[PDB]
């Protein structure tokens, strides 16, 4: 019944707790082993049930009529992306009483979620992505040509991994190549709201609501950019993903409001590349630690999808979304009360020893690989098949050219409790 101990709670709730993976994963492990379903009561945050167990993540996510993302019929009464209390107060001041700062899928509950998701559901199915595989492969091969030309010593993140997924999504999306640097900068602002090295110059960095102010400022910049793109594609439809979203109409023949397009565009322009970049960089870091795995996958390229799956499980770059209980609910001997918030810890589910043998080991021979890096339930990642295709294609093209990865300097993570992973991985590569 007791609250989670304060230092374990702070490790997971506070963005600074995520600066180093070792203490963070040890806190997730302490909970799974000693307090798998407890309430974190961190000063400055709402109380949060920390959902650390794989089975519990599925139990919550498969019951959206009980555990809402956006607050159910009181739309925007829950923030699906954990802000501190001061930050939610800033957003309620800006929006006028609620937290629905994007019309993107994470903010929506059924049935609205279902209607909006159906705009793009088919586009993102694996069979409908096959038509992009050759373009993706040409993009990978161009990126690998630049890697070979630049020599063996680089930051495998900022000087390699970041560019391929960004170019892929901007090409599919229809954003011109010259706009990639702006999209990259706004993505760093968006996922860096609590990172000391990613602060915007136009917000008060030290204010209690700084992250929320940065989130809002970044969204306003994306809206200004995507307003021009929506109007452009409505006036002159093209055969690109921007057009599918920009021209989408509801069951009465009316365009969805423009902010629904903007919400798709924010999600695709941020999570659509950053997560894949993180997983690719994390894969390279794991091949440096486990050179026998690199040798084995160069020996059998059909192991590449297994390597992608184990990279996704280990890196798990999307750390959480929040839910709110719409009714009291008993789980694992605990009484969740109506109105209580939950934090879904996908990275912790991915280390649950009840599901994975030697869960901290990098083991590509987990078949099936039961990871939950894409979440579960109706909100399960829409982009998962595009991410798996891009990582497969890049590894098919890159690994033949790599004999060895060495980490030659200190890795750096984004300091975030939300969408994290490496921002720097200094390497020495041995090529062929
Ligand atoms: C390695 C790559 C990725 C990982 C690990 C990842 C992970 C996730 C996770 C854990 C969620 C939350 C699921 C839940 O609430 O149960 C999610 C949601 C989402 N992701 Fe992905 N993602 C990746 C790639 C992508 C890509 C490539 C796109 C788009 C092109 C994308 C778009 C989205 C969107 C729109 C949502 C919200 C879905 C909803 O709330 O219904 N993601 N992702
Ligand atoms: C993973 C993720 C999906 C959608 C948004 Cl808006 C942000 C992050």
């Amino acid at each position: 019944t007791a609250a989670i101990p304060d230092e374990i709670a702070r490790q997971i709730v506070l963005p600074e707790g995520h600066k180093d993976n070792v203490p963070l994963f040890e806190a997730y492990r302490w909970l799974r082993e000693n307090q798998p379903l407890g309430q974190a009561r961190v000063e400055g945050y709402d109380p949060l049930w920390l959902i650390t167990k794989y089975a519990d993540l599925m139990e919550v996510e498969r019951q959206p009529q009980i555990f809402a993302a956006g607050g159910g019929e009181d739309k925007g009464s829950n923030n699906p992306i954990l802000a501190n209390q001061a930050g939610d107060e800033f957003t309620r001041q800006l929006l006028g009483g609620n937290l629905r700062i994007l019309d993107a899928l994470p903010y929506l509950d059924q049935p609205e979620h279902s209607v909006v998701k159906d705009v793009a559901f088919d586009w993102f199915r694996p069979a409908n992505l096959k038509k992009w595989e050759d373009r993706i492969r040409e993009t990978a091969r161009a990126s690998i040509d630049r890697l070979l030309a630049g020599g063996p010593d680089l930051d495998a993140v900022q000087e390699f991994a970041v560019f391929f997924p960004l170019r892929v999504i901007m090409s599919l999306f229809g954003v011109p190549e010259e706009d990639e640097p702006r999209m990259m900068a706004l993505t760093q602002d968006f996922f860096g709201v609590a990172d000391p090295d990613a602060q915007r110059d136009d917000i008060e960095a030290l204010s209690p609501d700084a992250a929320a102010q940065q989130w809002a400022a970044t969204i306003a910049d994306f809206y200004a950019y995507f307003d021009v793109l929506v109007e452009s594609r409505r006036a002159e439809p093209r055969d690109d993903l921007a057009t599918l979203i920009a021209v989408a109409k509801d069951e009465n023949g009316e365009y969805f409001p423009k902010t629904f397009a903007y919400g798709w565009f924010v999600a695709i322009a941020t999570a659509g590349h950053d997560t894949t970049a993180s997983t690719l960089a994390g894969c390279l870091q794991s091949l440096a630690a486990h050179p026998e795995v690199l040798d084995r996958v160069k020996g059998d390229p059909d192991l590449i999808p297994d390597l992608v799956n184990e990279s996704l499980r280990i890196v798990s770059p999307v750390k959480h979304f929040t839910r709110v209980a719409l009714q009291d609910y008993e789980m694992r001997g605990q009484k969740i009360k109506a109105g209580d918030r939950l934090m879904l810890l996908f990275q912790s589910g991915n280390r649950d020893a009840e599901v994975f043998d030697r869960p901290d080991d990098f083991d590509i021979d987990r078949r099936p690989n039961k990871h939950i890096a894409f979440g579960y339930g109706p909100h399960m990642c829409i982009g998962q098949h595009l991410a798996k295709l891009e990582l497969k294609v890049m590894l098919q093209e890159l690994l033949p050219h790599l004999e060895r990865v060495e980490v030659s300097g200190e890795p750096k993570l984004i300091q975030t409790n939300f969408v994290g992973g490496l921002r720097k991985l200094p390497v020495h590569l041995t090529f062929s």
